[PDB]
């Protein structure tokens, strides 16, 4: 009955992709499940202010150990999905169920993200390097694991696990524009997590760009940020052209294409520092078109007067005459 309840909260953690976790192959299903369930309660942990960072530091570093500690759970988040945390020996009940092989890559990731977690807990994002490197921890290291995982199953080669390269651009790809597009959300929350070398240019504080009066330069940042996003585009091509399973593909495919459309809906949209901004994917050459056609979208946008204008051209550039 426990899977049953890992299965349930899935589906309140998730409000459509749950259906694309659970229609994957053979094991990769509860492995993948399990996966999500278990990075969903670290990153609650993670986003949860009302818990100061004295507290936070352990438990973000001793996560992995937390799957291995059959009694361990969280009662103080006061986030959304606190369940998840509560009744957290539900959910490593089942993480010990999986096989070792899928054990051992889950049990590392977190681990490494614990401690990637913690490192940027305290510190401002500086550098766009910096930036790519929490990206990494929070989000790379997801689709290096789960490229593992897809392995392990044999459902994928075992190239897909190997390149780490792609499957961490992957998850810098998603995570560079939930950031952007979740900025005031963020602020709301009392969280930063934008680049402070490329904010420092525009604003004083952060928080600067959800006063009013300073919309246009919250704009231009806001378009620079996207255009740095945009250069993962090749290699999440690269990673999605060399998928062969199907439910891994669609599992795949369906968040990079959603994160190109936030990203097309966000370019230059004043919108994104006021609120949240609304806005096929079965096989390769459909998902090319899909993405080529966003690139376009972006592209037309490209205010001639705008800082970063002729990077975001060049990017594009780039996109279009490459794979
Ligand atoms: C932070 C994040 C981007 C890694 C979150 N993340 C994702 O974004 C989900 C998508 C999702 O759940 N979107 C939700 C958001 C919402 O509720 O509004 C939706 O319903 O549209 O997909 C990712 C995800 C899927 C496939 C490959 C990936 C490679 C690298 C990094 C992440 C990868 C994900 C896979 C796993 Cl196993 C766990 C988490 C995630």
């Amino acid at each position: 009955n426990s899977l049953k309840t890992c299965y349930k909260y899935l589906n309140q953690t998730s409000r459509s992709f749950a259906a694309v976790i659970q229609a994957l192959d053979g094991e990769m299903r509860n492995a993948v499940c399990i996966f999500y369930l278990v990075l969903r309660a670290l990153d609650t942990l993670e986003d949860d202010m009302t818990i100061s960072v004295e507290k936070k530091v352990p438990l973000l570093h001793n996560f992995h150990s937390f799957l291995y500690q059959p009694d361990w759970r969280f009662m103080e988040s006061k986030e959304k999905d606190r369940q998840v945390l509560e009744d957290f020996p539900t959910i490593s009940l089942e993480f010990r169920n999986l096989a070792e092989k899928y054990q051992t890559v889950i049990a590392d990731i977190c681990r490494r993200m614990g401690i990637g977690m913690a490192e940027f807990l305290d510190k401002h994002v500086t550098s766009e390097q910096e930036w790519d490197k929490y990206c990494h921890y929070v989000a790379g290291l997801v689709g290096i694991g789960l490229s593992r995982l897809f392995s392990a199953s044999e459902f994928e080669d075992p190239l897909v696990g190997e390149d780490t390269e792609r499957a961490n651009s992957m998850g810098l790809f998603l995570q560079k524009t939930n950031i952007i597009r979740d900025y005031l959300e963020d602020q709301q929350g009392g969280r930063e997590f934008w680049p402070q070398e490329v904010w420092s240019r525009y604003v004083k504080k952060l928080g600067d760009f959800a006063k009013p009066e300073n919309i246009d330069l919250a704009v231009q940042c806001l378009n620079e940020l996207i255009t740095n996003a945009l250069h993962h585009i090749p290699d999440v091509i690269t990673y999605l052209s060399r998928l062969r399973n199907q439910s891994v593909f669609n599992f795949c495919a369906i968040p990079q294409v959603m994160a190109i459309a936030t990203l097309a809906a966000c370019y230059n949209n004043q919108q994104v520092f006021k609120g949240a901004v609304k806005i096929d994917a079965t096989n390769m050459p459909a998902v090319k078109a899909i993405i080529y056609q966003y690139m376009e979208e972006i592209y037309h946008r490209i205010p001639d007067s705008d800082p970063s204008s002729s990077k975001t051209r060049q990017i594009i550039s780039t996109i279009r005459t490459q794979n």
